[PDB]
């Protein structure tokens, strides 16, 4: 093992040297220079203060427009409730730890960040599994209402629970990555007491695998058989958004479950693990950009 | 004296324990723990993250809608162009220098610092002059077109100069302030070479009381003394409002610490009005966009 392996954390970083200590007891400015971590919350900083407004804005505006009740409408109101638990319940743990360089909150603030980030990007992908199902029943025709909208969003929020959750409670566990200033799965130790390894697999096979399934299968109909054309584009672009945001973390933390112990050091999974945290602003910028009834709604409440 | 005088710095701080370390060598981090300098970078960032795209916005529209020429456009135009300098020339340099809690450019980067943010600083004080005697002069009647208006601009980069260029070649000079992270002019030390004493009293005679003089003649006359006239009026009260509550506690600070040069204060004590003054970038194009019609809605029409 090229790691140090504590009780609730695995440092990617070799403690020969003796000078590793736990991230949920001092700054980590062993293994990454003070200005590094200033870089993290600087980038923190930013998400939180431009994912706050444009989430709000897109709450306030689908709520005041009785007009905007579309299964997309109903969708993109979700996502930005999801975000905005993404930006106070995890995005301020974030924040706070890479300013001090550890989780002074300790596994508390670890739960914290970790759950409401796996949370929410799992809210993104069971949503765009409920709009693949809805545009491939409009337009290939085999209709999808407001009562099927809502229940694909309470849908998405017990898929969401079923993986976030069990971390939490004794299956798996959230632990630091990379710099140890974020949170995630627990793809670096066997750890049996928890059963990690069936989690992993688990996440993986039934929330990474078989949504993409999902959705390839109705693109796959969509396109191998003026309103509506709208919808679809925007669609398409949130499922490429989503890939580009999750597929480099989702790779790396694959190749280290696979390869546990190996020689990667703290970069390795800071840059994917930070990466995929625009998941909670990018969703609403899609949607201003592609929606003309929606841009032109937000326009006429913010004038 | 309660501080270190260094060849070129004032560190408020005791080296009585012999820490004190040159803000152009080493991170300051005896004067101040590592996540106080993370979030005046953090603070930097977003600055700069806001800056750019609204003072870039607030250019383009204007150059895009020809029916913007009135004095009001050309002075935020103006601002605009004063806001980039400061966002582009001198606060990368603040940002860089907040992640390491030192001037890793040495004396250069506190120059470039200091230089920008006086010289946006002055652009928009004289700016203010500028709008106030136009708006006495529409309102008063006692006319100002776009001849004026231009010349107006010229006026505010000649005197903004004259404020923040000769510290930059012998009269005075830009020092780290605070924690040491940004700069400004030395009210610290004597440092006769640099004449210092003389540019501080003409830094706040001229560059200061002055403007403030004429701003408030102009205003005076038009309290004791049609619509589209009265919207421009209003949104000029604001501006200046917002002035005096960005620059106000920094030169006051910055005034006791030349009257009271060597005494007990710490590197927050400059640090909060130093940072908050670094807002100047940003606010005029929000007044602008809150309290002109014509200019929000050529904006709209920009923008979509
Ligand atoms: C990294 O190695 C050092 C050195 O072995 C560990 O520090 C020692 O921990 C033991 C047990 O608490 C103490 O008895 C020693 O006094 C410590 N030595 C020093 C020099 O502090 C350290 O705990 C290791 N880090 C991790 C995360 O395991
Ligand atoms: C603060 O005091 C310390 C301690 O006297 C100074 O450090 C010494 O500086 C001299 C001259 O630069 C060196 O010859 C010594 O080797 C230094 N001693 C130590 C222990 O480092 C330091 O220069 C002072 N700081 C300032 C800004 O004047
Ligand atoms: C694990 C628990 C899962 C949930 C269990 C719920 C209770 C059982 C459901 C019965 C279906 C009864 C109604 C079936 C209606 C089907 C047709 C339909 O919904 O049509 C809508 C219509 O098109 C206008 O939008
Ligand atoms: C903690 C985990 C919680 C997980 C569970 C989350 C469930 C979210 C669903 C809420 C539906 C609320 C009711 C919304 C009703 C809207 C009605 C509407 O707008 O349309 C009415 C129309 O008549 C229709 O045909
Ligand atoms: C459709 C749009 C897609 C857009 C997104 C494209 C993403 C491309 C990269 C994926 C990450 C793959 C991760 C593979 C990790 C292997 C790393 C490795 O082998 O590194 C060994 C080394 O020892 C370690 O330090
Ligand atoms: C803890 C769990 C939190 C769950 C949060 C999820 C909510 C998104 C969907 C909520 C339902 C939205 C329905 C539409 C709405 O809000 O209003 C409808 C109508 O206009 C009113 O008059
Ligand atoms: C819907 C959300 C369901 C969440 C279920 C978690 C079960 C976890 C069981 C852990 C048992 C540890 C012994
Ligand atoms: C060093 C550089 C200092 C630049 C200072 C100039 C400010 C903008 C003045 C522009 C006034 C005229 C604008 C005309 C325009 O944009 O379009 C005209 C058609
Ligand atoms: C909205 C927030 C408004 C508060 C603005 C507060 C502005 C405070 C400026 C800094 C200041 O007054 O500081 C003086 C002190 O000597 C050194 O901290
Ligand atoms: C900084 C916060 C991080 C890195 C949160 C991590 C969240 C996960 C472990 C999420 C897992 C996945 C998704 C939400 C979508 C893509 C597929 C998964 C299972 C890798
Ligand atoms: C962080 C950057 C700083 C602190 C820049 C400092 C700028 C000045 C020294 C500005 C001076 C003044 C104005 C521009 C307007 C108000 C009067 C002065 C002289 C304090
Ligand atoms: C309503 O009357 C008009 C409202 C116009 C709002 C446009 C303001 C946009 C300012 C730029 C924001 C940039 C933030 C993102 C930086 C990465
Ligand atoms: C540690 O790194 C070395 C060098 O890459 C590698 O040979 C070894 O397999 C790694 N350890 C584990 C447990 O993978
Ligand atoms: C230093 O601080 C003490 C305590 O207030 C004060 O008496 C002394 O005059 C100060 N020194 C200078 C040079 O101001
Ligand atoms: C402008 C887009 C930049 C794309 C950044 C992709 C982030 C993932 C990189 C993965 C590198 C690593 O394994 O550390």
């Amino acid at each position: 093992m090229n790691g140090t392996e504590g009780p609730n954390f695995y440092v990617p970083f070799s403690n020969k040297t003796g000078v590793v200590r736990s991230p949920f007891e001092a700054p980590q400015y062993y293994l990454a220079e003070p200005w590094q971590f200033s870089m993290l919350a600087a980038y923190m900083f930013l998400l939180i203060m431009l994912g706050f407004p444009i989430n709000f804005l897109t709450l306030y505006v689908t709520v005041q427009h009785k007009k905007l009740r579309t299964p997309l409408n109903y969708i993109l109101l979700n996502l930005a409730v999801a975000d905005l638990f993404m930006v106070f319940g995890g995005f301020t743990t974030t924040l706070y730890t890479s300013l001090h360089g550890y989780f002074v909150f300790g596994p508390t603030g670890c739960n914290l960040e970790g759950f409401f980030a796996t949370l929410g990007g799992e809210i993104a992908l069971w949503s765009l599994v409920v709009l693949a199902i809805e545009r491939y029943v409009v337009v290939c025709k085999p209709r999808f209402g407001e009562n099927h909208a809502i229940m694909g969003v309470a849908f998405t929020w017990v898929m969401a629970l079923a993986c976030a959750a069990p971390p939490l409670v004794g299956w798996s566990r959230y632990i630091p990555e990379g710099m140890q200033c974020s949170c995630g799965i627990d793809y670096y130790t066997p750890h049996e007491e928890t059963n990690n390894e069936s989690f992993v697999i688990y996440m993986f096979v039934v929330h990474f695998i078989i949504p993409l399934i999902v959705i390839f299968f109705c693109y796959g109909q969509l396109v191998f058989t003026k309103a509506e054309k709208e919808v679809t584009r925007m669609v398409i672009i949130m499922v490429i958004a989503f890939l580009i945001c999750w597929l480099p973390y989702a790779g790396v933390a694959f190749y280290i479950f696979t390869h546990q112990g190996s020689d990667f050091g703290p970069i390795f999974m800071t840059i994917p693990a930070f990466f995929a945290k625009t998941s909670a602003v990018y969703n609403p910028v899609i949607y201003i950009m592609m929606n003309k009834q929606f841009r032109n709604c937000m326009v006429t409440t913010l004038c």
